[PDB]
RNA sequence: GCUUU
């Protein structure tokens, strides 16, 4: 309950010249007392009288009611920041070394010197793009410093290391003043031109870095990055993190986890000797020298000290540096520069062509319905992003303009213009509009915003391809329900003194122009073989259209902005923006490794234990008939690099016997690591999310980094949430939401009152508040209704429906109309109306919670019923599993040591149910977990009608509606839906093995009847409760269940009527991946 | 205001 106490200290610190705590209660008499108290406080404040007596008088309200919010009457003028800053601004300002970056605009020159005029100005290269200000970030850091000013021992040292660093930020900012933001949290030319261009973004990165510094090492690291970052805006992250790829090969393996036949982690006590040829050491030294030539001193030395022994025990520092480098900010170049960088492929093309054929051979020969109705499938899938151009769209009687894909498809159909048979050109006559992708450390990459003809022509085929990948192990990212641990396990498995692993970064090759000829040609040749496999008109056309998109792309042209002009240049490289992007890139990366591996063997003989492609990297484990020597590693590596070299591929190819390093993960000393470089105070782009969503996303981000090994102080994160979640009532009246409002599992949830522990209402006030928030979950949008009522819109819904189903529509039909009514939310105006409505409703709700006929069941209600029927009891679980993920905080790690871990994702969509599979066999429709959940619970006759309504044949529909499987699906769908409502796949829980025998013993549940739904929920509720206690207490408890038989029947009815909850916290997990 | 997968 410390967030509420913390918020007051912050408000009191921020404003000094009143605060009005607003409470509420589920009890009537208590609430009146709350109402009376709020009134007296306002009146006393409106008379400069002390509220001390009132607090004593309404002691009962403070003691038992629930704090709902805090009123802030501050008559200042959003200043204080300028005044506050000077005391910390005593150090010497930093001076940008305008000689470090190649592209001139990447140097921290004075804004004016880059944009001499207000019309030449652009924040496109420094925009933090986040709904929180620099001024607020400074206030948050200062507030923290004041609080930990009188600390002692080690806590003081943390304050001292931080105070130093903040001085650099302060001193530098003062020399120019604090950049004032506009209503849209953007920094304009007038504020900007006096000050260094990158001043604001750099301040955000430094503040974020310093507020994450605890040890002396963090402080040394933060200081170097902060000082270097101010001048270097293009190679510091790459220079700092580059040595890591060499390092993983160095550390020896002394016992590691592997993957067994059951596809699960299992400890192996083996030893693998790290074998490194002398050349690798020179390469590492060159990397270290480069860091040194760039000003870096402390960071290179740490790697150097580490290099003497190379102990996995002192490897955490190396990992820490790798995670840290990302927090320097994103490299935001100019579209043109990002764009500009861009005989022996016979084997490579053939593999790409062959792989394409295998993935579709079976679907095509049979005459798969999805291939036949591909166009219908493309339409249902269609997003609401960009089609490319801003079109004038007339809806009903409203002439509005949008660039949205969904909008363009409806308008085009309503005017015979909808023509997917014709796949538009993307050459000189019709230049491809451009999208961008910004990442830390790496160079900016471009993205094709192709017209919807392209998505539709490609959506069905890609889906078939993904399915082939789903059951193919080479495709690490798509295989089964697998998570990163299984991939980690697979590399370790075959490691020994007679095998070496070969990892390779091929991010550069994908964007290579050398790559595009063999790529498109390989896919097309494959498409032709597939076409000569059937005579189906639907299959050939869908198949043919896919062939056409590859052909149009072969010679594409792009629209690159060059100031305020749009130069058109002939782009001859494979960029992304296609539906087949990830799958195709995966097929190509795998083909490339196979091609290199085949070429190398002509020389040396080895065995291919495993080959893998995962995103932008690819790797393989080879086995030799003899023991691996340093000389052998060098020979295999030189030959591999040369083979890559002959193909004209600029790639990083390394060889080792113990580790690997790829963009998503890295294995050092038999242990698994994940870069923790998600930036907090700077974003990649500007979306359409709100401050509240942004606050939830930041918290989510804080949690992922903390699990990954980088921890930003929670008090700082809490302070940021208080600023972001606040709402202005006027210019001197600001409202701050309480801890209960923020964390309770509702539609307005932003974070968990306790990290890694999700709570659910177990008190009446919490229930009362939870019900009230839902009451105002979905808000109306006039603009949305208009278009929802327009012809062009209704016809589109109708047209899609008449093409999909045969018999009758409504469970399916109501859904199609909504799905479409939603894709209108991408359209700002509609989104803006919704936010304004939410704010007014929220302001009133915080002021005095309303009523609600409830009558709506949720997950929290089901849990609340079960709680009272369990008897706790101290228990003991010994730690039995060695740590394989070193960075995990201690409380999370302990749960893994005691109950173990998992290498899969729990089915939470219902796809593995027979009914969902049956629908897939005959329909192109895809029901959600929620729809399946309502449908499965329908009367036997209704289910038969729904299946038929979707084109499912009668013998099949009839056979299922009775069978053993239908009864089984019922349990399976609910089980899938419930897991979905409990975030069992997100955050910290995704790690834990919920079917641990050790966990299982702690649950003592006596069967008093036998009714699946109830048995599954009671065990799950118990597992979560036991685990949460372990997460918060470090010890365990055993749970006993004495749930009545009469009670179970009541509960079972309750279970089939659970409503899902939508909230920023929920969106944030979805947002992560 | 722009912002594919």
């Amino acid at each position: 309950g410390k967030y509420n106490l913390i918020l007051s200290e912050y408000l009191s610190f921020i404003y000094n010249s009143v605060q009005i705590p607003i409470y509420y209660s589920s009890n009537s008499e208590l609430e009146n007392r709350c109402i009376e108290f709020h009134s007296k406080c306002l009146e006393n404040s409106k008379n400069g009288l002390s509220l001390r007596k009132l607090f004593v008088e309404y002691n009962d309200v403070i003691e038992n009611a629930t704090l709902l919010s805090i009123l802030s009457y501050s008559y200042d003028k959003y200043n204080a920041v300028e005044r506050k800053l000077v005391k910390y601004a005593k150090g010497k300002p930093l001076e940008a070394d305008l000689t470090v970056n190649e592209l001139d605009y990447e140097n921290n020159k004075m804004t004016s010197e880059l944009f001499p005029t207000a019309e030449e100005y652009t924040d496109s290269l420094m925009d933090p793009a986040i709904l929180t200000s620099l001024s607020s970030n400074l206030n948050a850091v200062m507030f923290w410093l004041e609080k930990h000013e009188n600390d002692v021992a080690e806590k003081l040292k943390v304050y001292k290391r931080r105070l130093d660093l903040f001085t650099i930020v302060a001193s530098t900012i003062n020399k120019y003043g604090v950049p004032r933001h506009n209503a849209k949290y953007r920094y304009e030319y007038d504020v900007m031109k006096d000050k260094p261009y990158y001043l604001v973004t750099w301040a955000n990165s430094s503040i974020e870095m310093l507020m994450s510094v605890f040890s002396h090492d963090d402080y040394l690291i933060a200081k170097e990055l902060i000082v270097l970052s101010y001048s270097n805006r293009s190679t510091l992250a790459k220079l700092v993190s580059s040595p890591m790829s060499i390092l993983v090969a160095l550390v020896d393996i002394n016992g590691t986890f592997i993957t067994n036949e059951e596809l699960e982690l299992e400890f192996s006590n083996k030893y693998v000797r790290a074998i490194v040829p002398d050349q690798t050491f020179d390469e590492l030294n060159q990397m270290l020298d480069n860091m040194r030539k760039a000003g870096l001193v402390d960071i290179p030395k740490m790697i150097q000290d580490w290099l003497v022994d190379r102990s996995i025990e002192k490897f955490p520092l190396m990992a820490k540096i790798y995670s840290w480098s990302f927090h320097v900010g994103f490299r935001k170049q100019k579209m043109l520069d990002a764009a500009l960088d861009q005989e022996m492929y016979r084997e490579y093309t053939m593999l790409i062509r062959d792989e394409v054929v295998k993935m579709l051979e079976e679907p095509v020969k049979h005459d798969d319905h999805l291939l036949r109705d591909s166009e219908l499938a493309g339409l249902l899938s269609m997003s609401s992003a960009s089609n490319g151009e801003s079109r004038q769209l007339k809806f009903g009687r409203k002439t509005i303009f949008s660039t949205k894909k969904n909008m363009h498809v409806m308008d085009d159909m309503a005017n015979e213009r909808y023509t997917p048979g014709i796949i538009p050109p993307v050459n000189v006559d019709k230049p491809i509009p451009l999208g961008r992708r910004d990442v830390p450390g790496r160079r900016t990459r471009i993205i094709f915003i192709l017209p919807y003809e392209y998505f539709i022509a490609q959506h069905a085929v890609v889906e078939k391809m993904l399915i082939y990948a789903k059951h193919t192990r080479e495709y690490a990212e798509f295989y089964s329900q697998s998570n990163q641990l299984l991939s980690y396990g697979d590399v370790t498995r075959f490691l020994s003194n007679n095998t070496m692993v070969l990892y390779t970064d091929v991010s550069q090759w994908d964007s290579s122009q050398h790559n595009t000829q063999p790529f498109r040609k390989g896919i097309i040749m494959g498409l032709d073989i597939l076409a000569n496999m059937t005579n189906d008109a639907k299959v050939l056309q869908t198949l043919n259209l896919y062939k056409q998109t590859q052909i149009n792309l072969m010679d594409s042209y792009v629209q690159i902005p060059d100031g305020n002009v749009i130069k058109k240049i002939q782009y001859g490289a494979v960029a992304s923006g296609e539906k087949q992007t990830k799958a195709a890139n995966s097929i190509a990366n795998l083909a490339l490794i196979k091609t290199v591996l085949s070429r190398i063997s002509n020389k040396h003989s080895f065995a291919t234990k495993i080959i893998r492609v995962d995103g932008d990297d690819n790797y393989a484990v080879l086995q030799f008939n003899t023991e691996v020597t340093k000389q052998m590693i060098q020979d295999v590596s030189n030959d591999v690099r040369e083979t890559y070299a002959r193909m004209n591929a600029k790639v990083k190819a390394l060889v080792s016997t113990v580790g690997i390093e790829i963009a998503k993960r890295y294995i050092a000393g038999g242990k698994i690591f994940f870069r923790a470089g998600i930036n907090l105070l700077n974003n990649e782009k500007r979306g359409q999310s709100t401050q509240w969503d942004q606050a939830a996303i930041l918290y989510s981000n804080y949690i992922v980094n903390r699990l990954r090994g980088f921890e930003t102080d929670r008090e700082f994160i809490l302070t940021k949430i208080m600023q972001m979640t606040s709402v202005a009532i006027t210019g001197s009246l600001r409202l701050f939401p309480s801890e209960r409002v923020l964390t309770t599992n509702s539609t307005f949830k932003v974070f968990d009152s306790e990290d890694f522990i999700i709570e659910y209402g177990t008190t009446v006030d919490e229930v009362y508040i939870q019900r009230a928030f839902m009451s105002l979950s979905s808000q109306k949008s006039g603009i949305a209704d208009e278009i929802a009522a327009s012809s062009t819109f209704k016809n589109y819904v109708t047209r899609l429906s008449e093409q999909l189903l045969f018999s009758k529509n409504n469970i399916v039909s109501r859904g199609i109309a909504l799905t479409e009514k939603a894709k209108l939310n991408s359209y700002a105006p509609i989104s803006l109306e919704k936010r304004r409505a939410q704010i007014s409703a929220l302001l009133t709700m915080l002021q005095k919670p309303v009523t609600f006929k409830s009558s709506k069941i949720t997950i929290n209600d089901i849990l609340r019923d079960i709680k009272p029927f369990f008897t706790v009891s101290d228990a003991h679980l010994p730690i039995q599993y060695q740590k394989f993920m070193p960075t995990l905080p201690d409380n999370v790690q302990y749960i893994i040591q005691c109950i173990g871990s998992r290498t899969y994702q729990i089915e939470d969509d219902g796809s593995k149910s027979a009914i969902s599979r049956l629908i897939s066999k005959y329909s192109v429709y895809k029901p959600s977990i929620e729809e399946l959940y309502k449908v499965i619970s329908l009367h036997e006759n209704e289910i038969q009608l729904y299946l038929i309504s979707l084109g499912i044949p009668k013998i099949d529909a009839d056979t299922y509606v009775g069978s053993k499987i239908y009864s089984r699906d019922k349990y399976r769908i609910l089980e899938s839906y419930v897991y979905n409502l409990l975030s069992i796949n997100y955050g910290c829980y995704q790690l834990f093995d919920f079917n641990s025998p050790d966990l299982e013993k702690l649950i003592r549940i006596p069967f008093k009847g036998k009714i699946p739904a109830v048995t599954f929920i009671l065990h799950l509720y118990a597992k979560l409760e036991v685990i949460n206690y372990a997460i918060k207490n470090g010890s365990w408890i055993s749970l006993f269940c004495n749930y009545p038989k009469s009670e179970m029947i009541k509960l079972w009815k309750k279970m089939w009527n659970i409503t899902s909850l939508r909230s920023p916290y929920t969106n944030a997990n979805f947002f992560q991946e």
